[PDB]
């Protein structure tokens, strides 16, 4: 079975795992939307009670399972707990994060594409001073690209280029996972990660020195950091903050515990854990809200930059930044580096989306790795076409596995591992082999505060979203809620059938 190669590679690709477009897309908007400041006293309570401890749990069932030679969860849950109920709820871990990956990649190539474009000096020109009059020309653009509709029906027609380098992407996708996790991804993690880093550093440095009458990127950043009280009382804060948490951390999608599987069975994660975590905050917060944020309130002060952060998750990234990155000298090529540094932070998020995949099929159907990572390239590639063609289609996999999905099954994982499990055996397995031991207060967040903190969480959430669920909406979502539904049922059977091979093989014995 395949082992990470050394502990940096390991590092640096479970960093890439969780530094990716919700660093520098979902983050700002999100601390934008929520006050700003308000948002970062709930966020960094969430990264402390749920955060931490609900990545160490899934490092532990991850290097748990796969000493045992299994990568997911639909087997690791009947390892830690032995109902057949277990492997049912493990569907998710396959699912969730199969779900994810099908816009997840989409969005994706949208970097690639307009990264290409920025080089190549494929871009509008706005007139050398109108705020409308410099947006609508990238609005234009972007809208161009993905084929928004121009009618009533809620039917997208993306470009040529767009399907195209939908394409690609998948290719550089399956091209890295195709070599497997000692020389793919830890090999690609290695150059990718600097490279983003570097990038980010730049173009943070770069937007520092924005000026303009409306303002400056430290009036940006005093936004972001100052903390109002007020604002926290409020539950849809908590919500969201505790949202943007499993997903930049990539908790609750089951990919952390398949990269865990690759640990070896005494190595380190409490430590190796932290670190990968102490990572993505350093370029979510640090890296992430320097540069959207306080370009966008520079050129329009913090009013309209809210207002632009509240209109879309895309505005501000495709929208906004490279019209405001237009006006400036080397704005083009400025535009590049920042589409070109949101390529390299998805593909290192995508690969990680699609392995848990790859994994059952290679550990439960033993599949080879080339005819893993292939079909799953098909069964991702054609399920993209849903959220390419169909309106909003996107939202409702984003919303279903990207949002709620996540939580119940981080609650799910975490009651699992220690409720059924038993606490001491989780506290011993996932300590065990650590440089550094957890600290003895973190026993009691795990057992008692975090999932406590997340049912309530839940209830909230459910009591006031529950009611608009079918509700009212638009019929076409159903389109979409039929298909994944469809994509749930299907890794069910093949749960089925590995658990009926796996029963042939041993009366073979
Ligand atoms: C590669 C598998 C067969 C092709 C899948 C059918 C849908 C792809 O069709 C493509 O859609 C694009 C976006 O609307 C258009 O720009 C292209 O002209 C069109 O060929
Ligand atoms: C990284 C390599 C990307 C190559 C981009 C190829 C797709 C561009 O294809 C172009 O699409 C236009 C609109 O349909 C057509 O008018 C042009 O004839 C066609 O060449
Ligand atoms: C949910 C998946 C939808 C796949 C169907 C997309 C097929 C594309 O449909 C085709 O698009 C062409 C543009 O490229 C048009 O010229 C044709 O009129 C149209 O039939
Ligand atoms: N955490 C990634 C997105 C993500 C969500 N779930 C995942 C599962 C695996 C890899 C990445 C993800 C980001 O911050 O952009
Ligand atoms: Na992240
Ligand atoms: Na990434």
């Amino acid at each position: 079975r395949e082992h990470w190669a050394t502990r940096l590679g390991l590092i640096l690709a479970m960093a890439g795992n969780a530094v990716g477009l919700g660093n520098f897309l979902r983050f700002p908007v999100q601390a934008a939307e929520n006050g700003g400041g308000a948002f970062m006293i709930p966020y960094i309570i969430a990264f402390l009670l749920v955060g931490i401890p609900l990545m160490w749990i899934e490092w532990a069932m991850g290097r748990y399972g796969g000493a045992q030679g299994h990568g997911t969860t639909p087997a690791i849950f009947y390892l830690l707990w032995r109902n057949r109920f277990a492997k049912i709820l493990g569907v998710f871990g396959l699912w969730i994060p199969l779900v994810v990956a099908i816009y997840y990649v989409y969005i994706e190539s949208w970097t690639l594409g307009f990264a290409i474009k920025f080089l190549v000096g494929l871009v509008p020109e706005p007139p050398p001073t109108d705020p409308d009059s410099i947006l609508r020309p990238f609005k234009e653009f972007l809208y161009s690209y993905i084929g928004v509709p121009k009618g009533d029906e809620p039917i997208l027609k993306p470009s040529l280029f767009a399907y195209i380098v939908f394409l690609i992407t998948m290719f550089i996708n399956v091209s890295i996972l195709i070599r497997g996790i000692s020389k793919g991804i830890e090999r690609f993690a290695k150059i990718a990660m600097p490279t983003l880093f570097i990038l980010a550093v730049f173009l943070v440095i770069r937007v520092f020195l924005l000026e303009t009458p409306n303002g400056t990127a430290a009036d940006g950043l005093n936004f972001l950091w100052t903390p109002d009280f007020e604002k926290l009382k409020d539950p849809g804060v908590w919500i969201a903050a505790v949202g943007q948490i499993f997903f930049t951390l990539s908790l609750g999608f089951g990919a952390i515990i398949t990269y865990a599987s690759y640990v070896r069975k005494d190595q380190d994660i409490v430590l190796s854990g932290l670190t990968a975590a102490t990572l993505n905050e350093k370029a979510e917060v640090i890296l992430g809200g320097s540069i959207s944020i306080p370009a966008a309130v520079a050129f329009f002060g913090v009013a309209n930059a809210v207002a632009i952060a509240k209109a879309g998750a895309f505005n501000l990234g495709f929208i906004t930044l490279p019209a405001i990155f237009s006006q400036t000298a080397g704005g083009t090529f400025l535009g590049f580096l920042w589409f070109f540094l949101l390529f390299f932070a998805g593909l290192t998020s995508s690969i990680a989306q699609m392995q848990p995949m790859i994994a059952f099929l290679e550990d439960e159907l033993k599949l080879s790795r080339k005819h893993a990572v292939l079909w799953t390239a098909a069964i991702v590639f054609f399920s993209a076409h849903l959220v390419m063609f169909l309106n909003k289609s996107l939202d409702e996999m984003d919303f279903w596995a990207g949002t709620i999905g996540v939580v119940f099954f981080g609650l799910t994982e975490l009651i699992i591992f220690f409720w059924i499990f038993g606490a001491d055996k989780a506290w011993e397995e996932i300590n065990r082999g650590g440089i550094i031991k957890v600290p003895r207060i973190y026993y009691y967040v795990m057992r008692y505060i975090t999932p406590a903190f997340l049912a309530v969480l839940l209830v909230v959430w459910a009591r006031e979203y529950i009611p608009k669920i079918m509700e009212e909406t638009h019929w076409t979502v159903w389109i979409t809620r039929f298909y994944i539904i469809g994509l749930f049922l299907f890794l069910t059977f093949l749960v089925f059938l590995a658990e009926r091979r796996r029963n042939h093989e041993s009366a073979g014995t």
